This record gives structure tokens, sequence and C-alpha cells, in this order.
């Protein structure tokens, strides 16, 4: 067959489109602004602009995020953000996302210093969904920390940044990356053993122990030996913690993956059964039908 050399054409969705508010703060890969759309149908909407700088150059951050992209055209789940235009300049990638009115769980968790349980069962309860439906798609999301948990105007939470994730992870195939806040990784990570979806699970225990305590359960002085540590896993067990939230953390905290709760044949199953989640009406939570826990004029003449 013979080319017919012509070319489609397009409207092309351009940053100029997009009015610039404030910088909202810094990604995987880059600044994060709030945005307002000024043409259009959706114009006057506010939304997230993520963007990579000198792209041509920075190749492994132009990769994670063409694959960011491609997760988020994906995913179609209540607790995952919204892509809404991927497009590119020359040296410049450019993601809009649904502007998460709410703010981080870091910033919550930094003012309380830690969380009650009620709270923390449902952040979790939402996160164990979001996190499942990432792992159907054969997806690892790795990047777990208070910070990429975001909120919405009502307080349900959104995952949002996927460029430390890992896609293509299914049967007998395993991730080696060194990527990810260290206080969070999986053990198997740590020792570049090669891990699947369950190193997620022991990242969802440490955001657990961290929300419900106030600090993180394996750290040292500096990187290093907050890896070691990691490798040894010595829990100091928090007496404050109800039984309920400590039988789930030692079952998390497994650096066997194979042992781990959340990695047997049930999946996701093994953690929604859990006691620490009986209160949980998961079909209820997926609806978001469960109410948040925290949701985020002088002159009188009558
Ligand atoms: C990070 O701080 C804030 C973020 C938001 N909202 C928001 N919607 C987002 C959608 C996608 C990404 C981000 C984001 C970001 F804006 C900065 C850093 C990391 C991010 O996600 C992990 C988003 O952030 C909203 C805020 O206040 C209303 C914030 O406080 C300044």
């Amino acid at each position: 067959a013979i080319t017919h050399h012509v070319k489609e054409g397009h409207e092309k969705a351009d940053p100029s489109q997009f009015e610039l508010l404030k910088v909202l703060g810094q990604g995987s890969f880059g600044k994060v602004f709030l945005v307002k759309k000024i043409s259009g149908s959706d114009a006057r909407q506010l939304y997230a602009m993520k963007v990579l700088k000198k792209a041509t150059l920075k190749v492994r951050d132009r990769v994670r995020t063409k694959m960011e992209r491609d997760i988020l055209v994906e995913v179609n789940h209540p607790f995952i953000v919204k892509l809404h235009y991927a497009f590119q300049t020359e040296g410049k990638l450019y993601l809009i996302l649904d502007f998460l009115r709410g703010g981080d769980l870091f910033t919550r968790l930094s003012k309380e210093v830690m969380f009650t349980e009620e709270d923390v069962k449902f952040y979790l309860a939402e996160l164990a969904l979001a996190l499942d439906h990432l792992h159907s798609l054969g997806i690892i999301y790795r990047d777990l920390k208070p910070e990429n948990i975001l909120l919405d105007e009502e307080g349900h939470i959104k995952l949002t940044d996927f460029g430390l994730s890992k896609e293509s992870i299914d049967h007998e195939k395993k991730a080696y990356s060194f990527c990810g806040t260290v206080e969070y990784m999986a053990p198997e990570v740590v020792n570049r053993r090669g891990h699947t979806q369950s190193a997620d699970w022991w990242s969802f225990g440490v955001l657990m122990f961290e929300m419900l305590t106030g600090t993180l359960p394996f750290q040292g002085k500096d990187r290093k030996e907050t890896m070691t540590m990691i490798l040894k896993a010595k829990l100091g067990m928090p007496q404050f913690l109800s039984p309920e939230a400590q039988s789930l953390l030692r079952m998390l905290f497994k650096r066997n993956p194979a042992n781990r709760l959340g990695a047997g044949p049930d999946g996701v199953e093994e953690i929604k059964r859990h006691s620490f989640f009986s209160t949980i009406d998961w079909n209820k939570l997926y609806r978001r039908e469960i109410h948040p826990p925290f949701k985020p004029t002088f002159y009188f003449d009558p």
C-alpha cells in the first residue's frame, strides 16, 4: 500500500489556555501549579497543572511522566485523581489534573501530630480500595507517604502522583528500582531483591503506624541507618494502640513478602476482612457514602 502524504488537523491543548494562579508544591519530577481554564466548555474551571521542564535531557523523568500519563488514562476509580489533559511543547510536558481543594494529609497530620483510630481506619479503607484497583491493572504504587494523599472538598482521599509507580508487574515479573521515600520502603525494596504489589502493603503499614503514633516505625539517624533498620524490622509497639491495630501492623510488617497480609491468594480481601476494618461497609465506602471524619460578617441591623 502506497502512503498518503497528508496530515490530520486538530485543535491542540496548549499551556496558554490555562491561567497560572499559584504554585501548589513539588511533585515527583516537577512543580504543580493551580491553574484556571481560560477557554472552551470547561472555561473558569480550576485544575492542578504538573510541568516537567528540560524534558529532552531528563530522559528518566520523561519515560516516567509518559508512564504516569498512561496509568492516569487507564484508571477509573473514586479515590484516584482524574487526568483532564496531557500535552507538550519543546522541552516541556504538562499534565492537567483535578485540583484537590482539601490539601494533603501530611498538612493535617503535622497539625494534629496523630489521628484517632476512627480517622486512620477511614483513610486506610479508601486507600486500600485505590491500591487494589492499581494492583488489578498490574501497577505497584510504591510512593505511599502522607504528601501523596490528597483530600477533596468533602474530605475523601485521592492518590495523584504516579511518577515513581511501576506498570506491567504480573505473573512472575518483579521491579528492581530503588525509588520513593526510604522510611516507607518494604525490606525487599531496600535489599534490591525484587518487589511486586505486596511492597505496597508494607508501605500501607508504615503509613498506618505514622498516622496512629505521629512517628515512623523504622528510622535511623540518616537514610543508610533507616535502610538497615527496615531490614531488621525490630518494631517497638506503642501501648496506646488497640489490639486490632497491633494485629494489622504485625500482619503487614512481615519481611518475607509472600507471608505479608494482602499477599495471599485472596489479595486485598485479607486486608478488608481484618478485625481493624470490621465496622467498614466497603460498598458504601466505594460509593463515597461514608462521611469523612474531617471536612477540609460583623454588620448587624435587624
Ligand atoms: C500540596 O499542597 C496543596 C495541594 C492542593 N491540591 C492539589 N491537587 C493536586 C492534584 C495533583 C497533584 C497535586 C500535588 C501538588 F499540588 C503538590 C505536590 C504534590 C502533589 O500531589 C502529590 C495536587 O495538589 C491544595 C492545597 O491547598 C488547598 C495545597 O496546599 C497548598
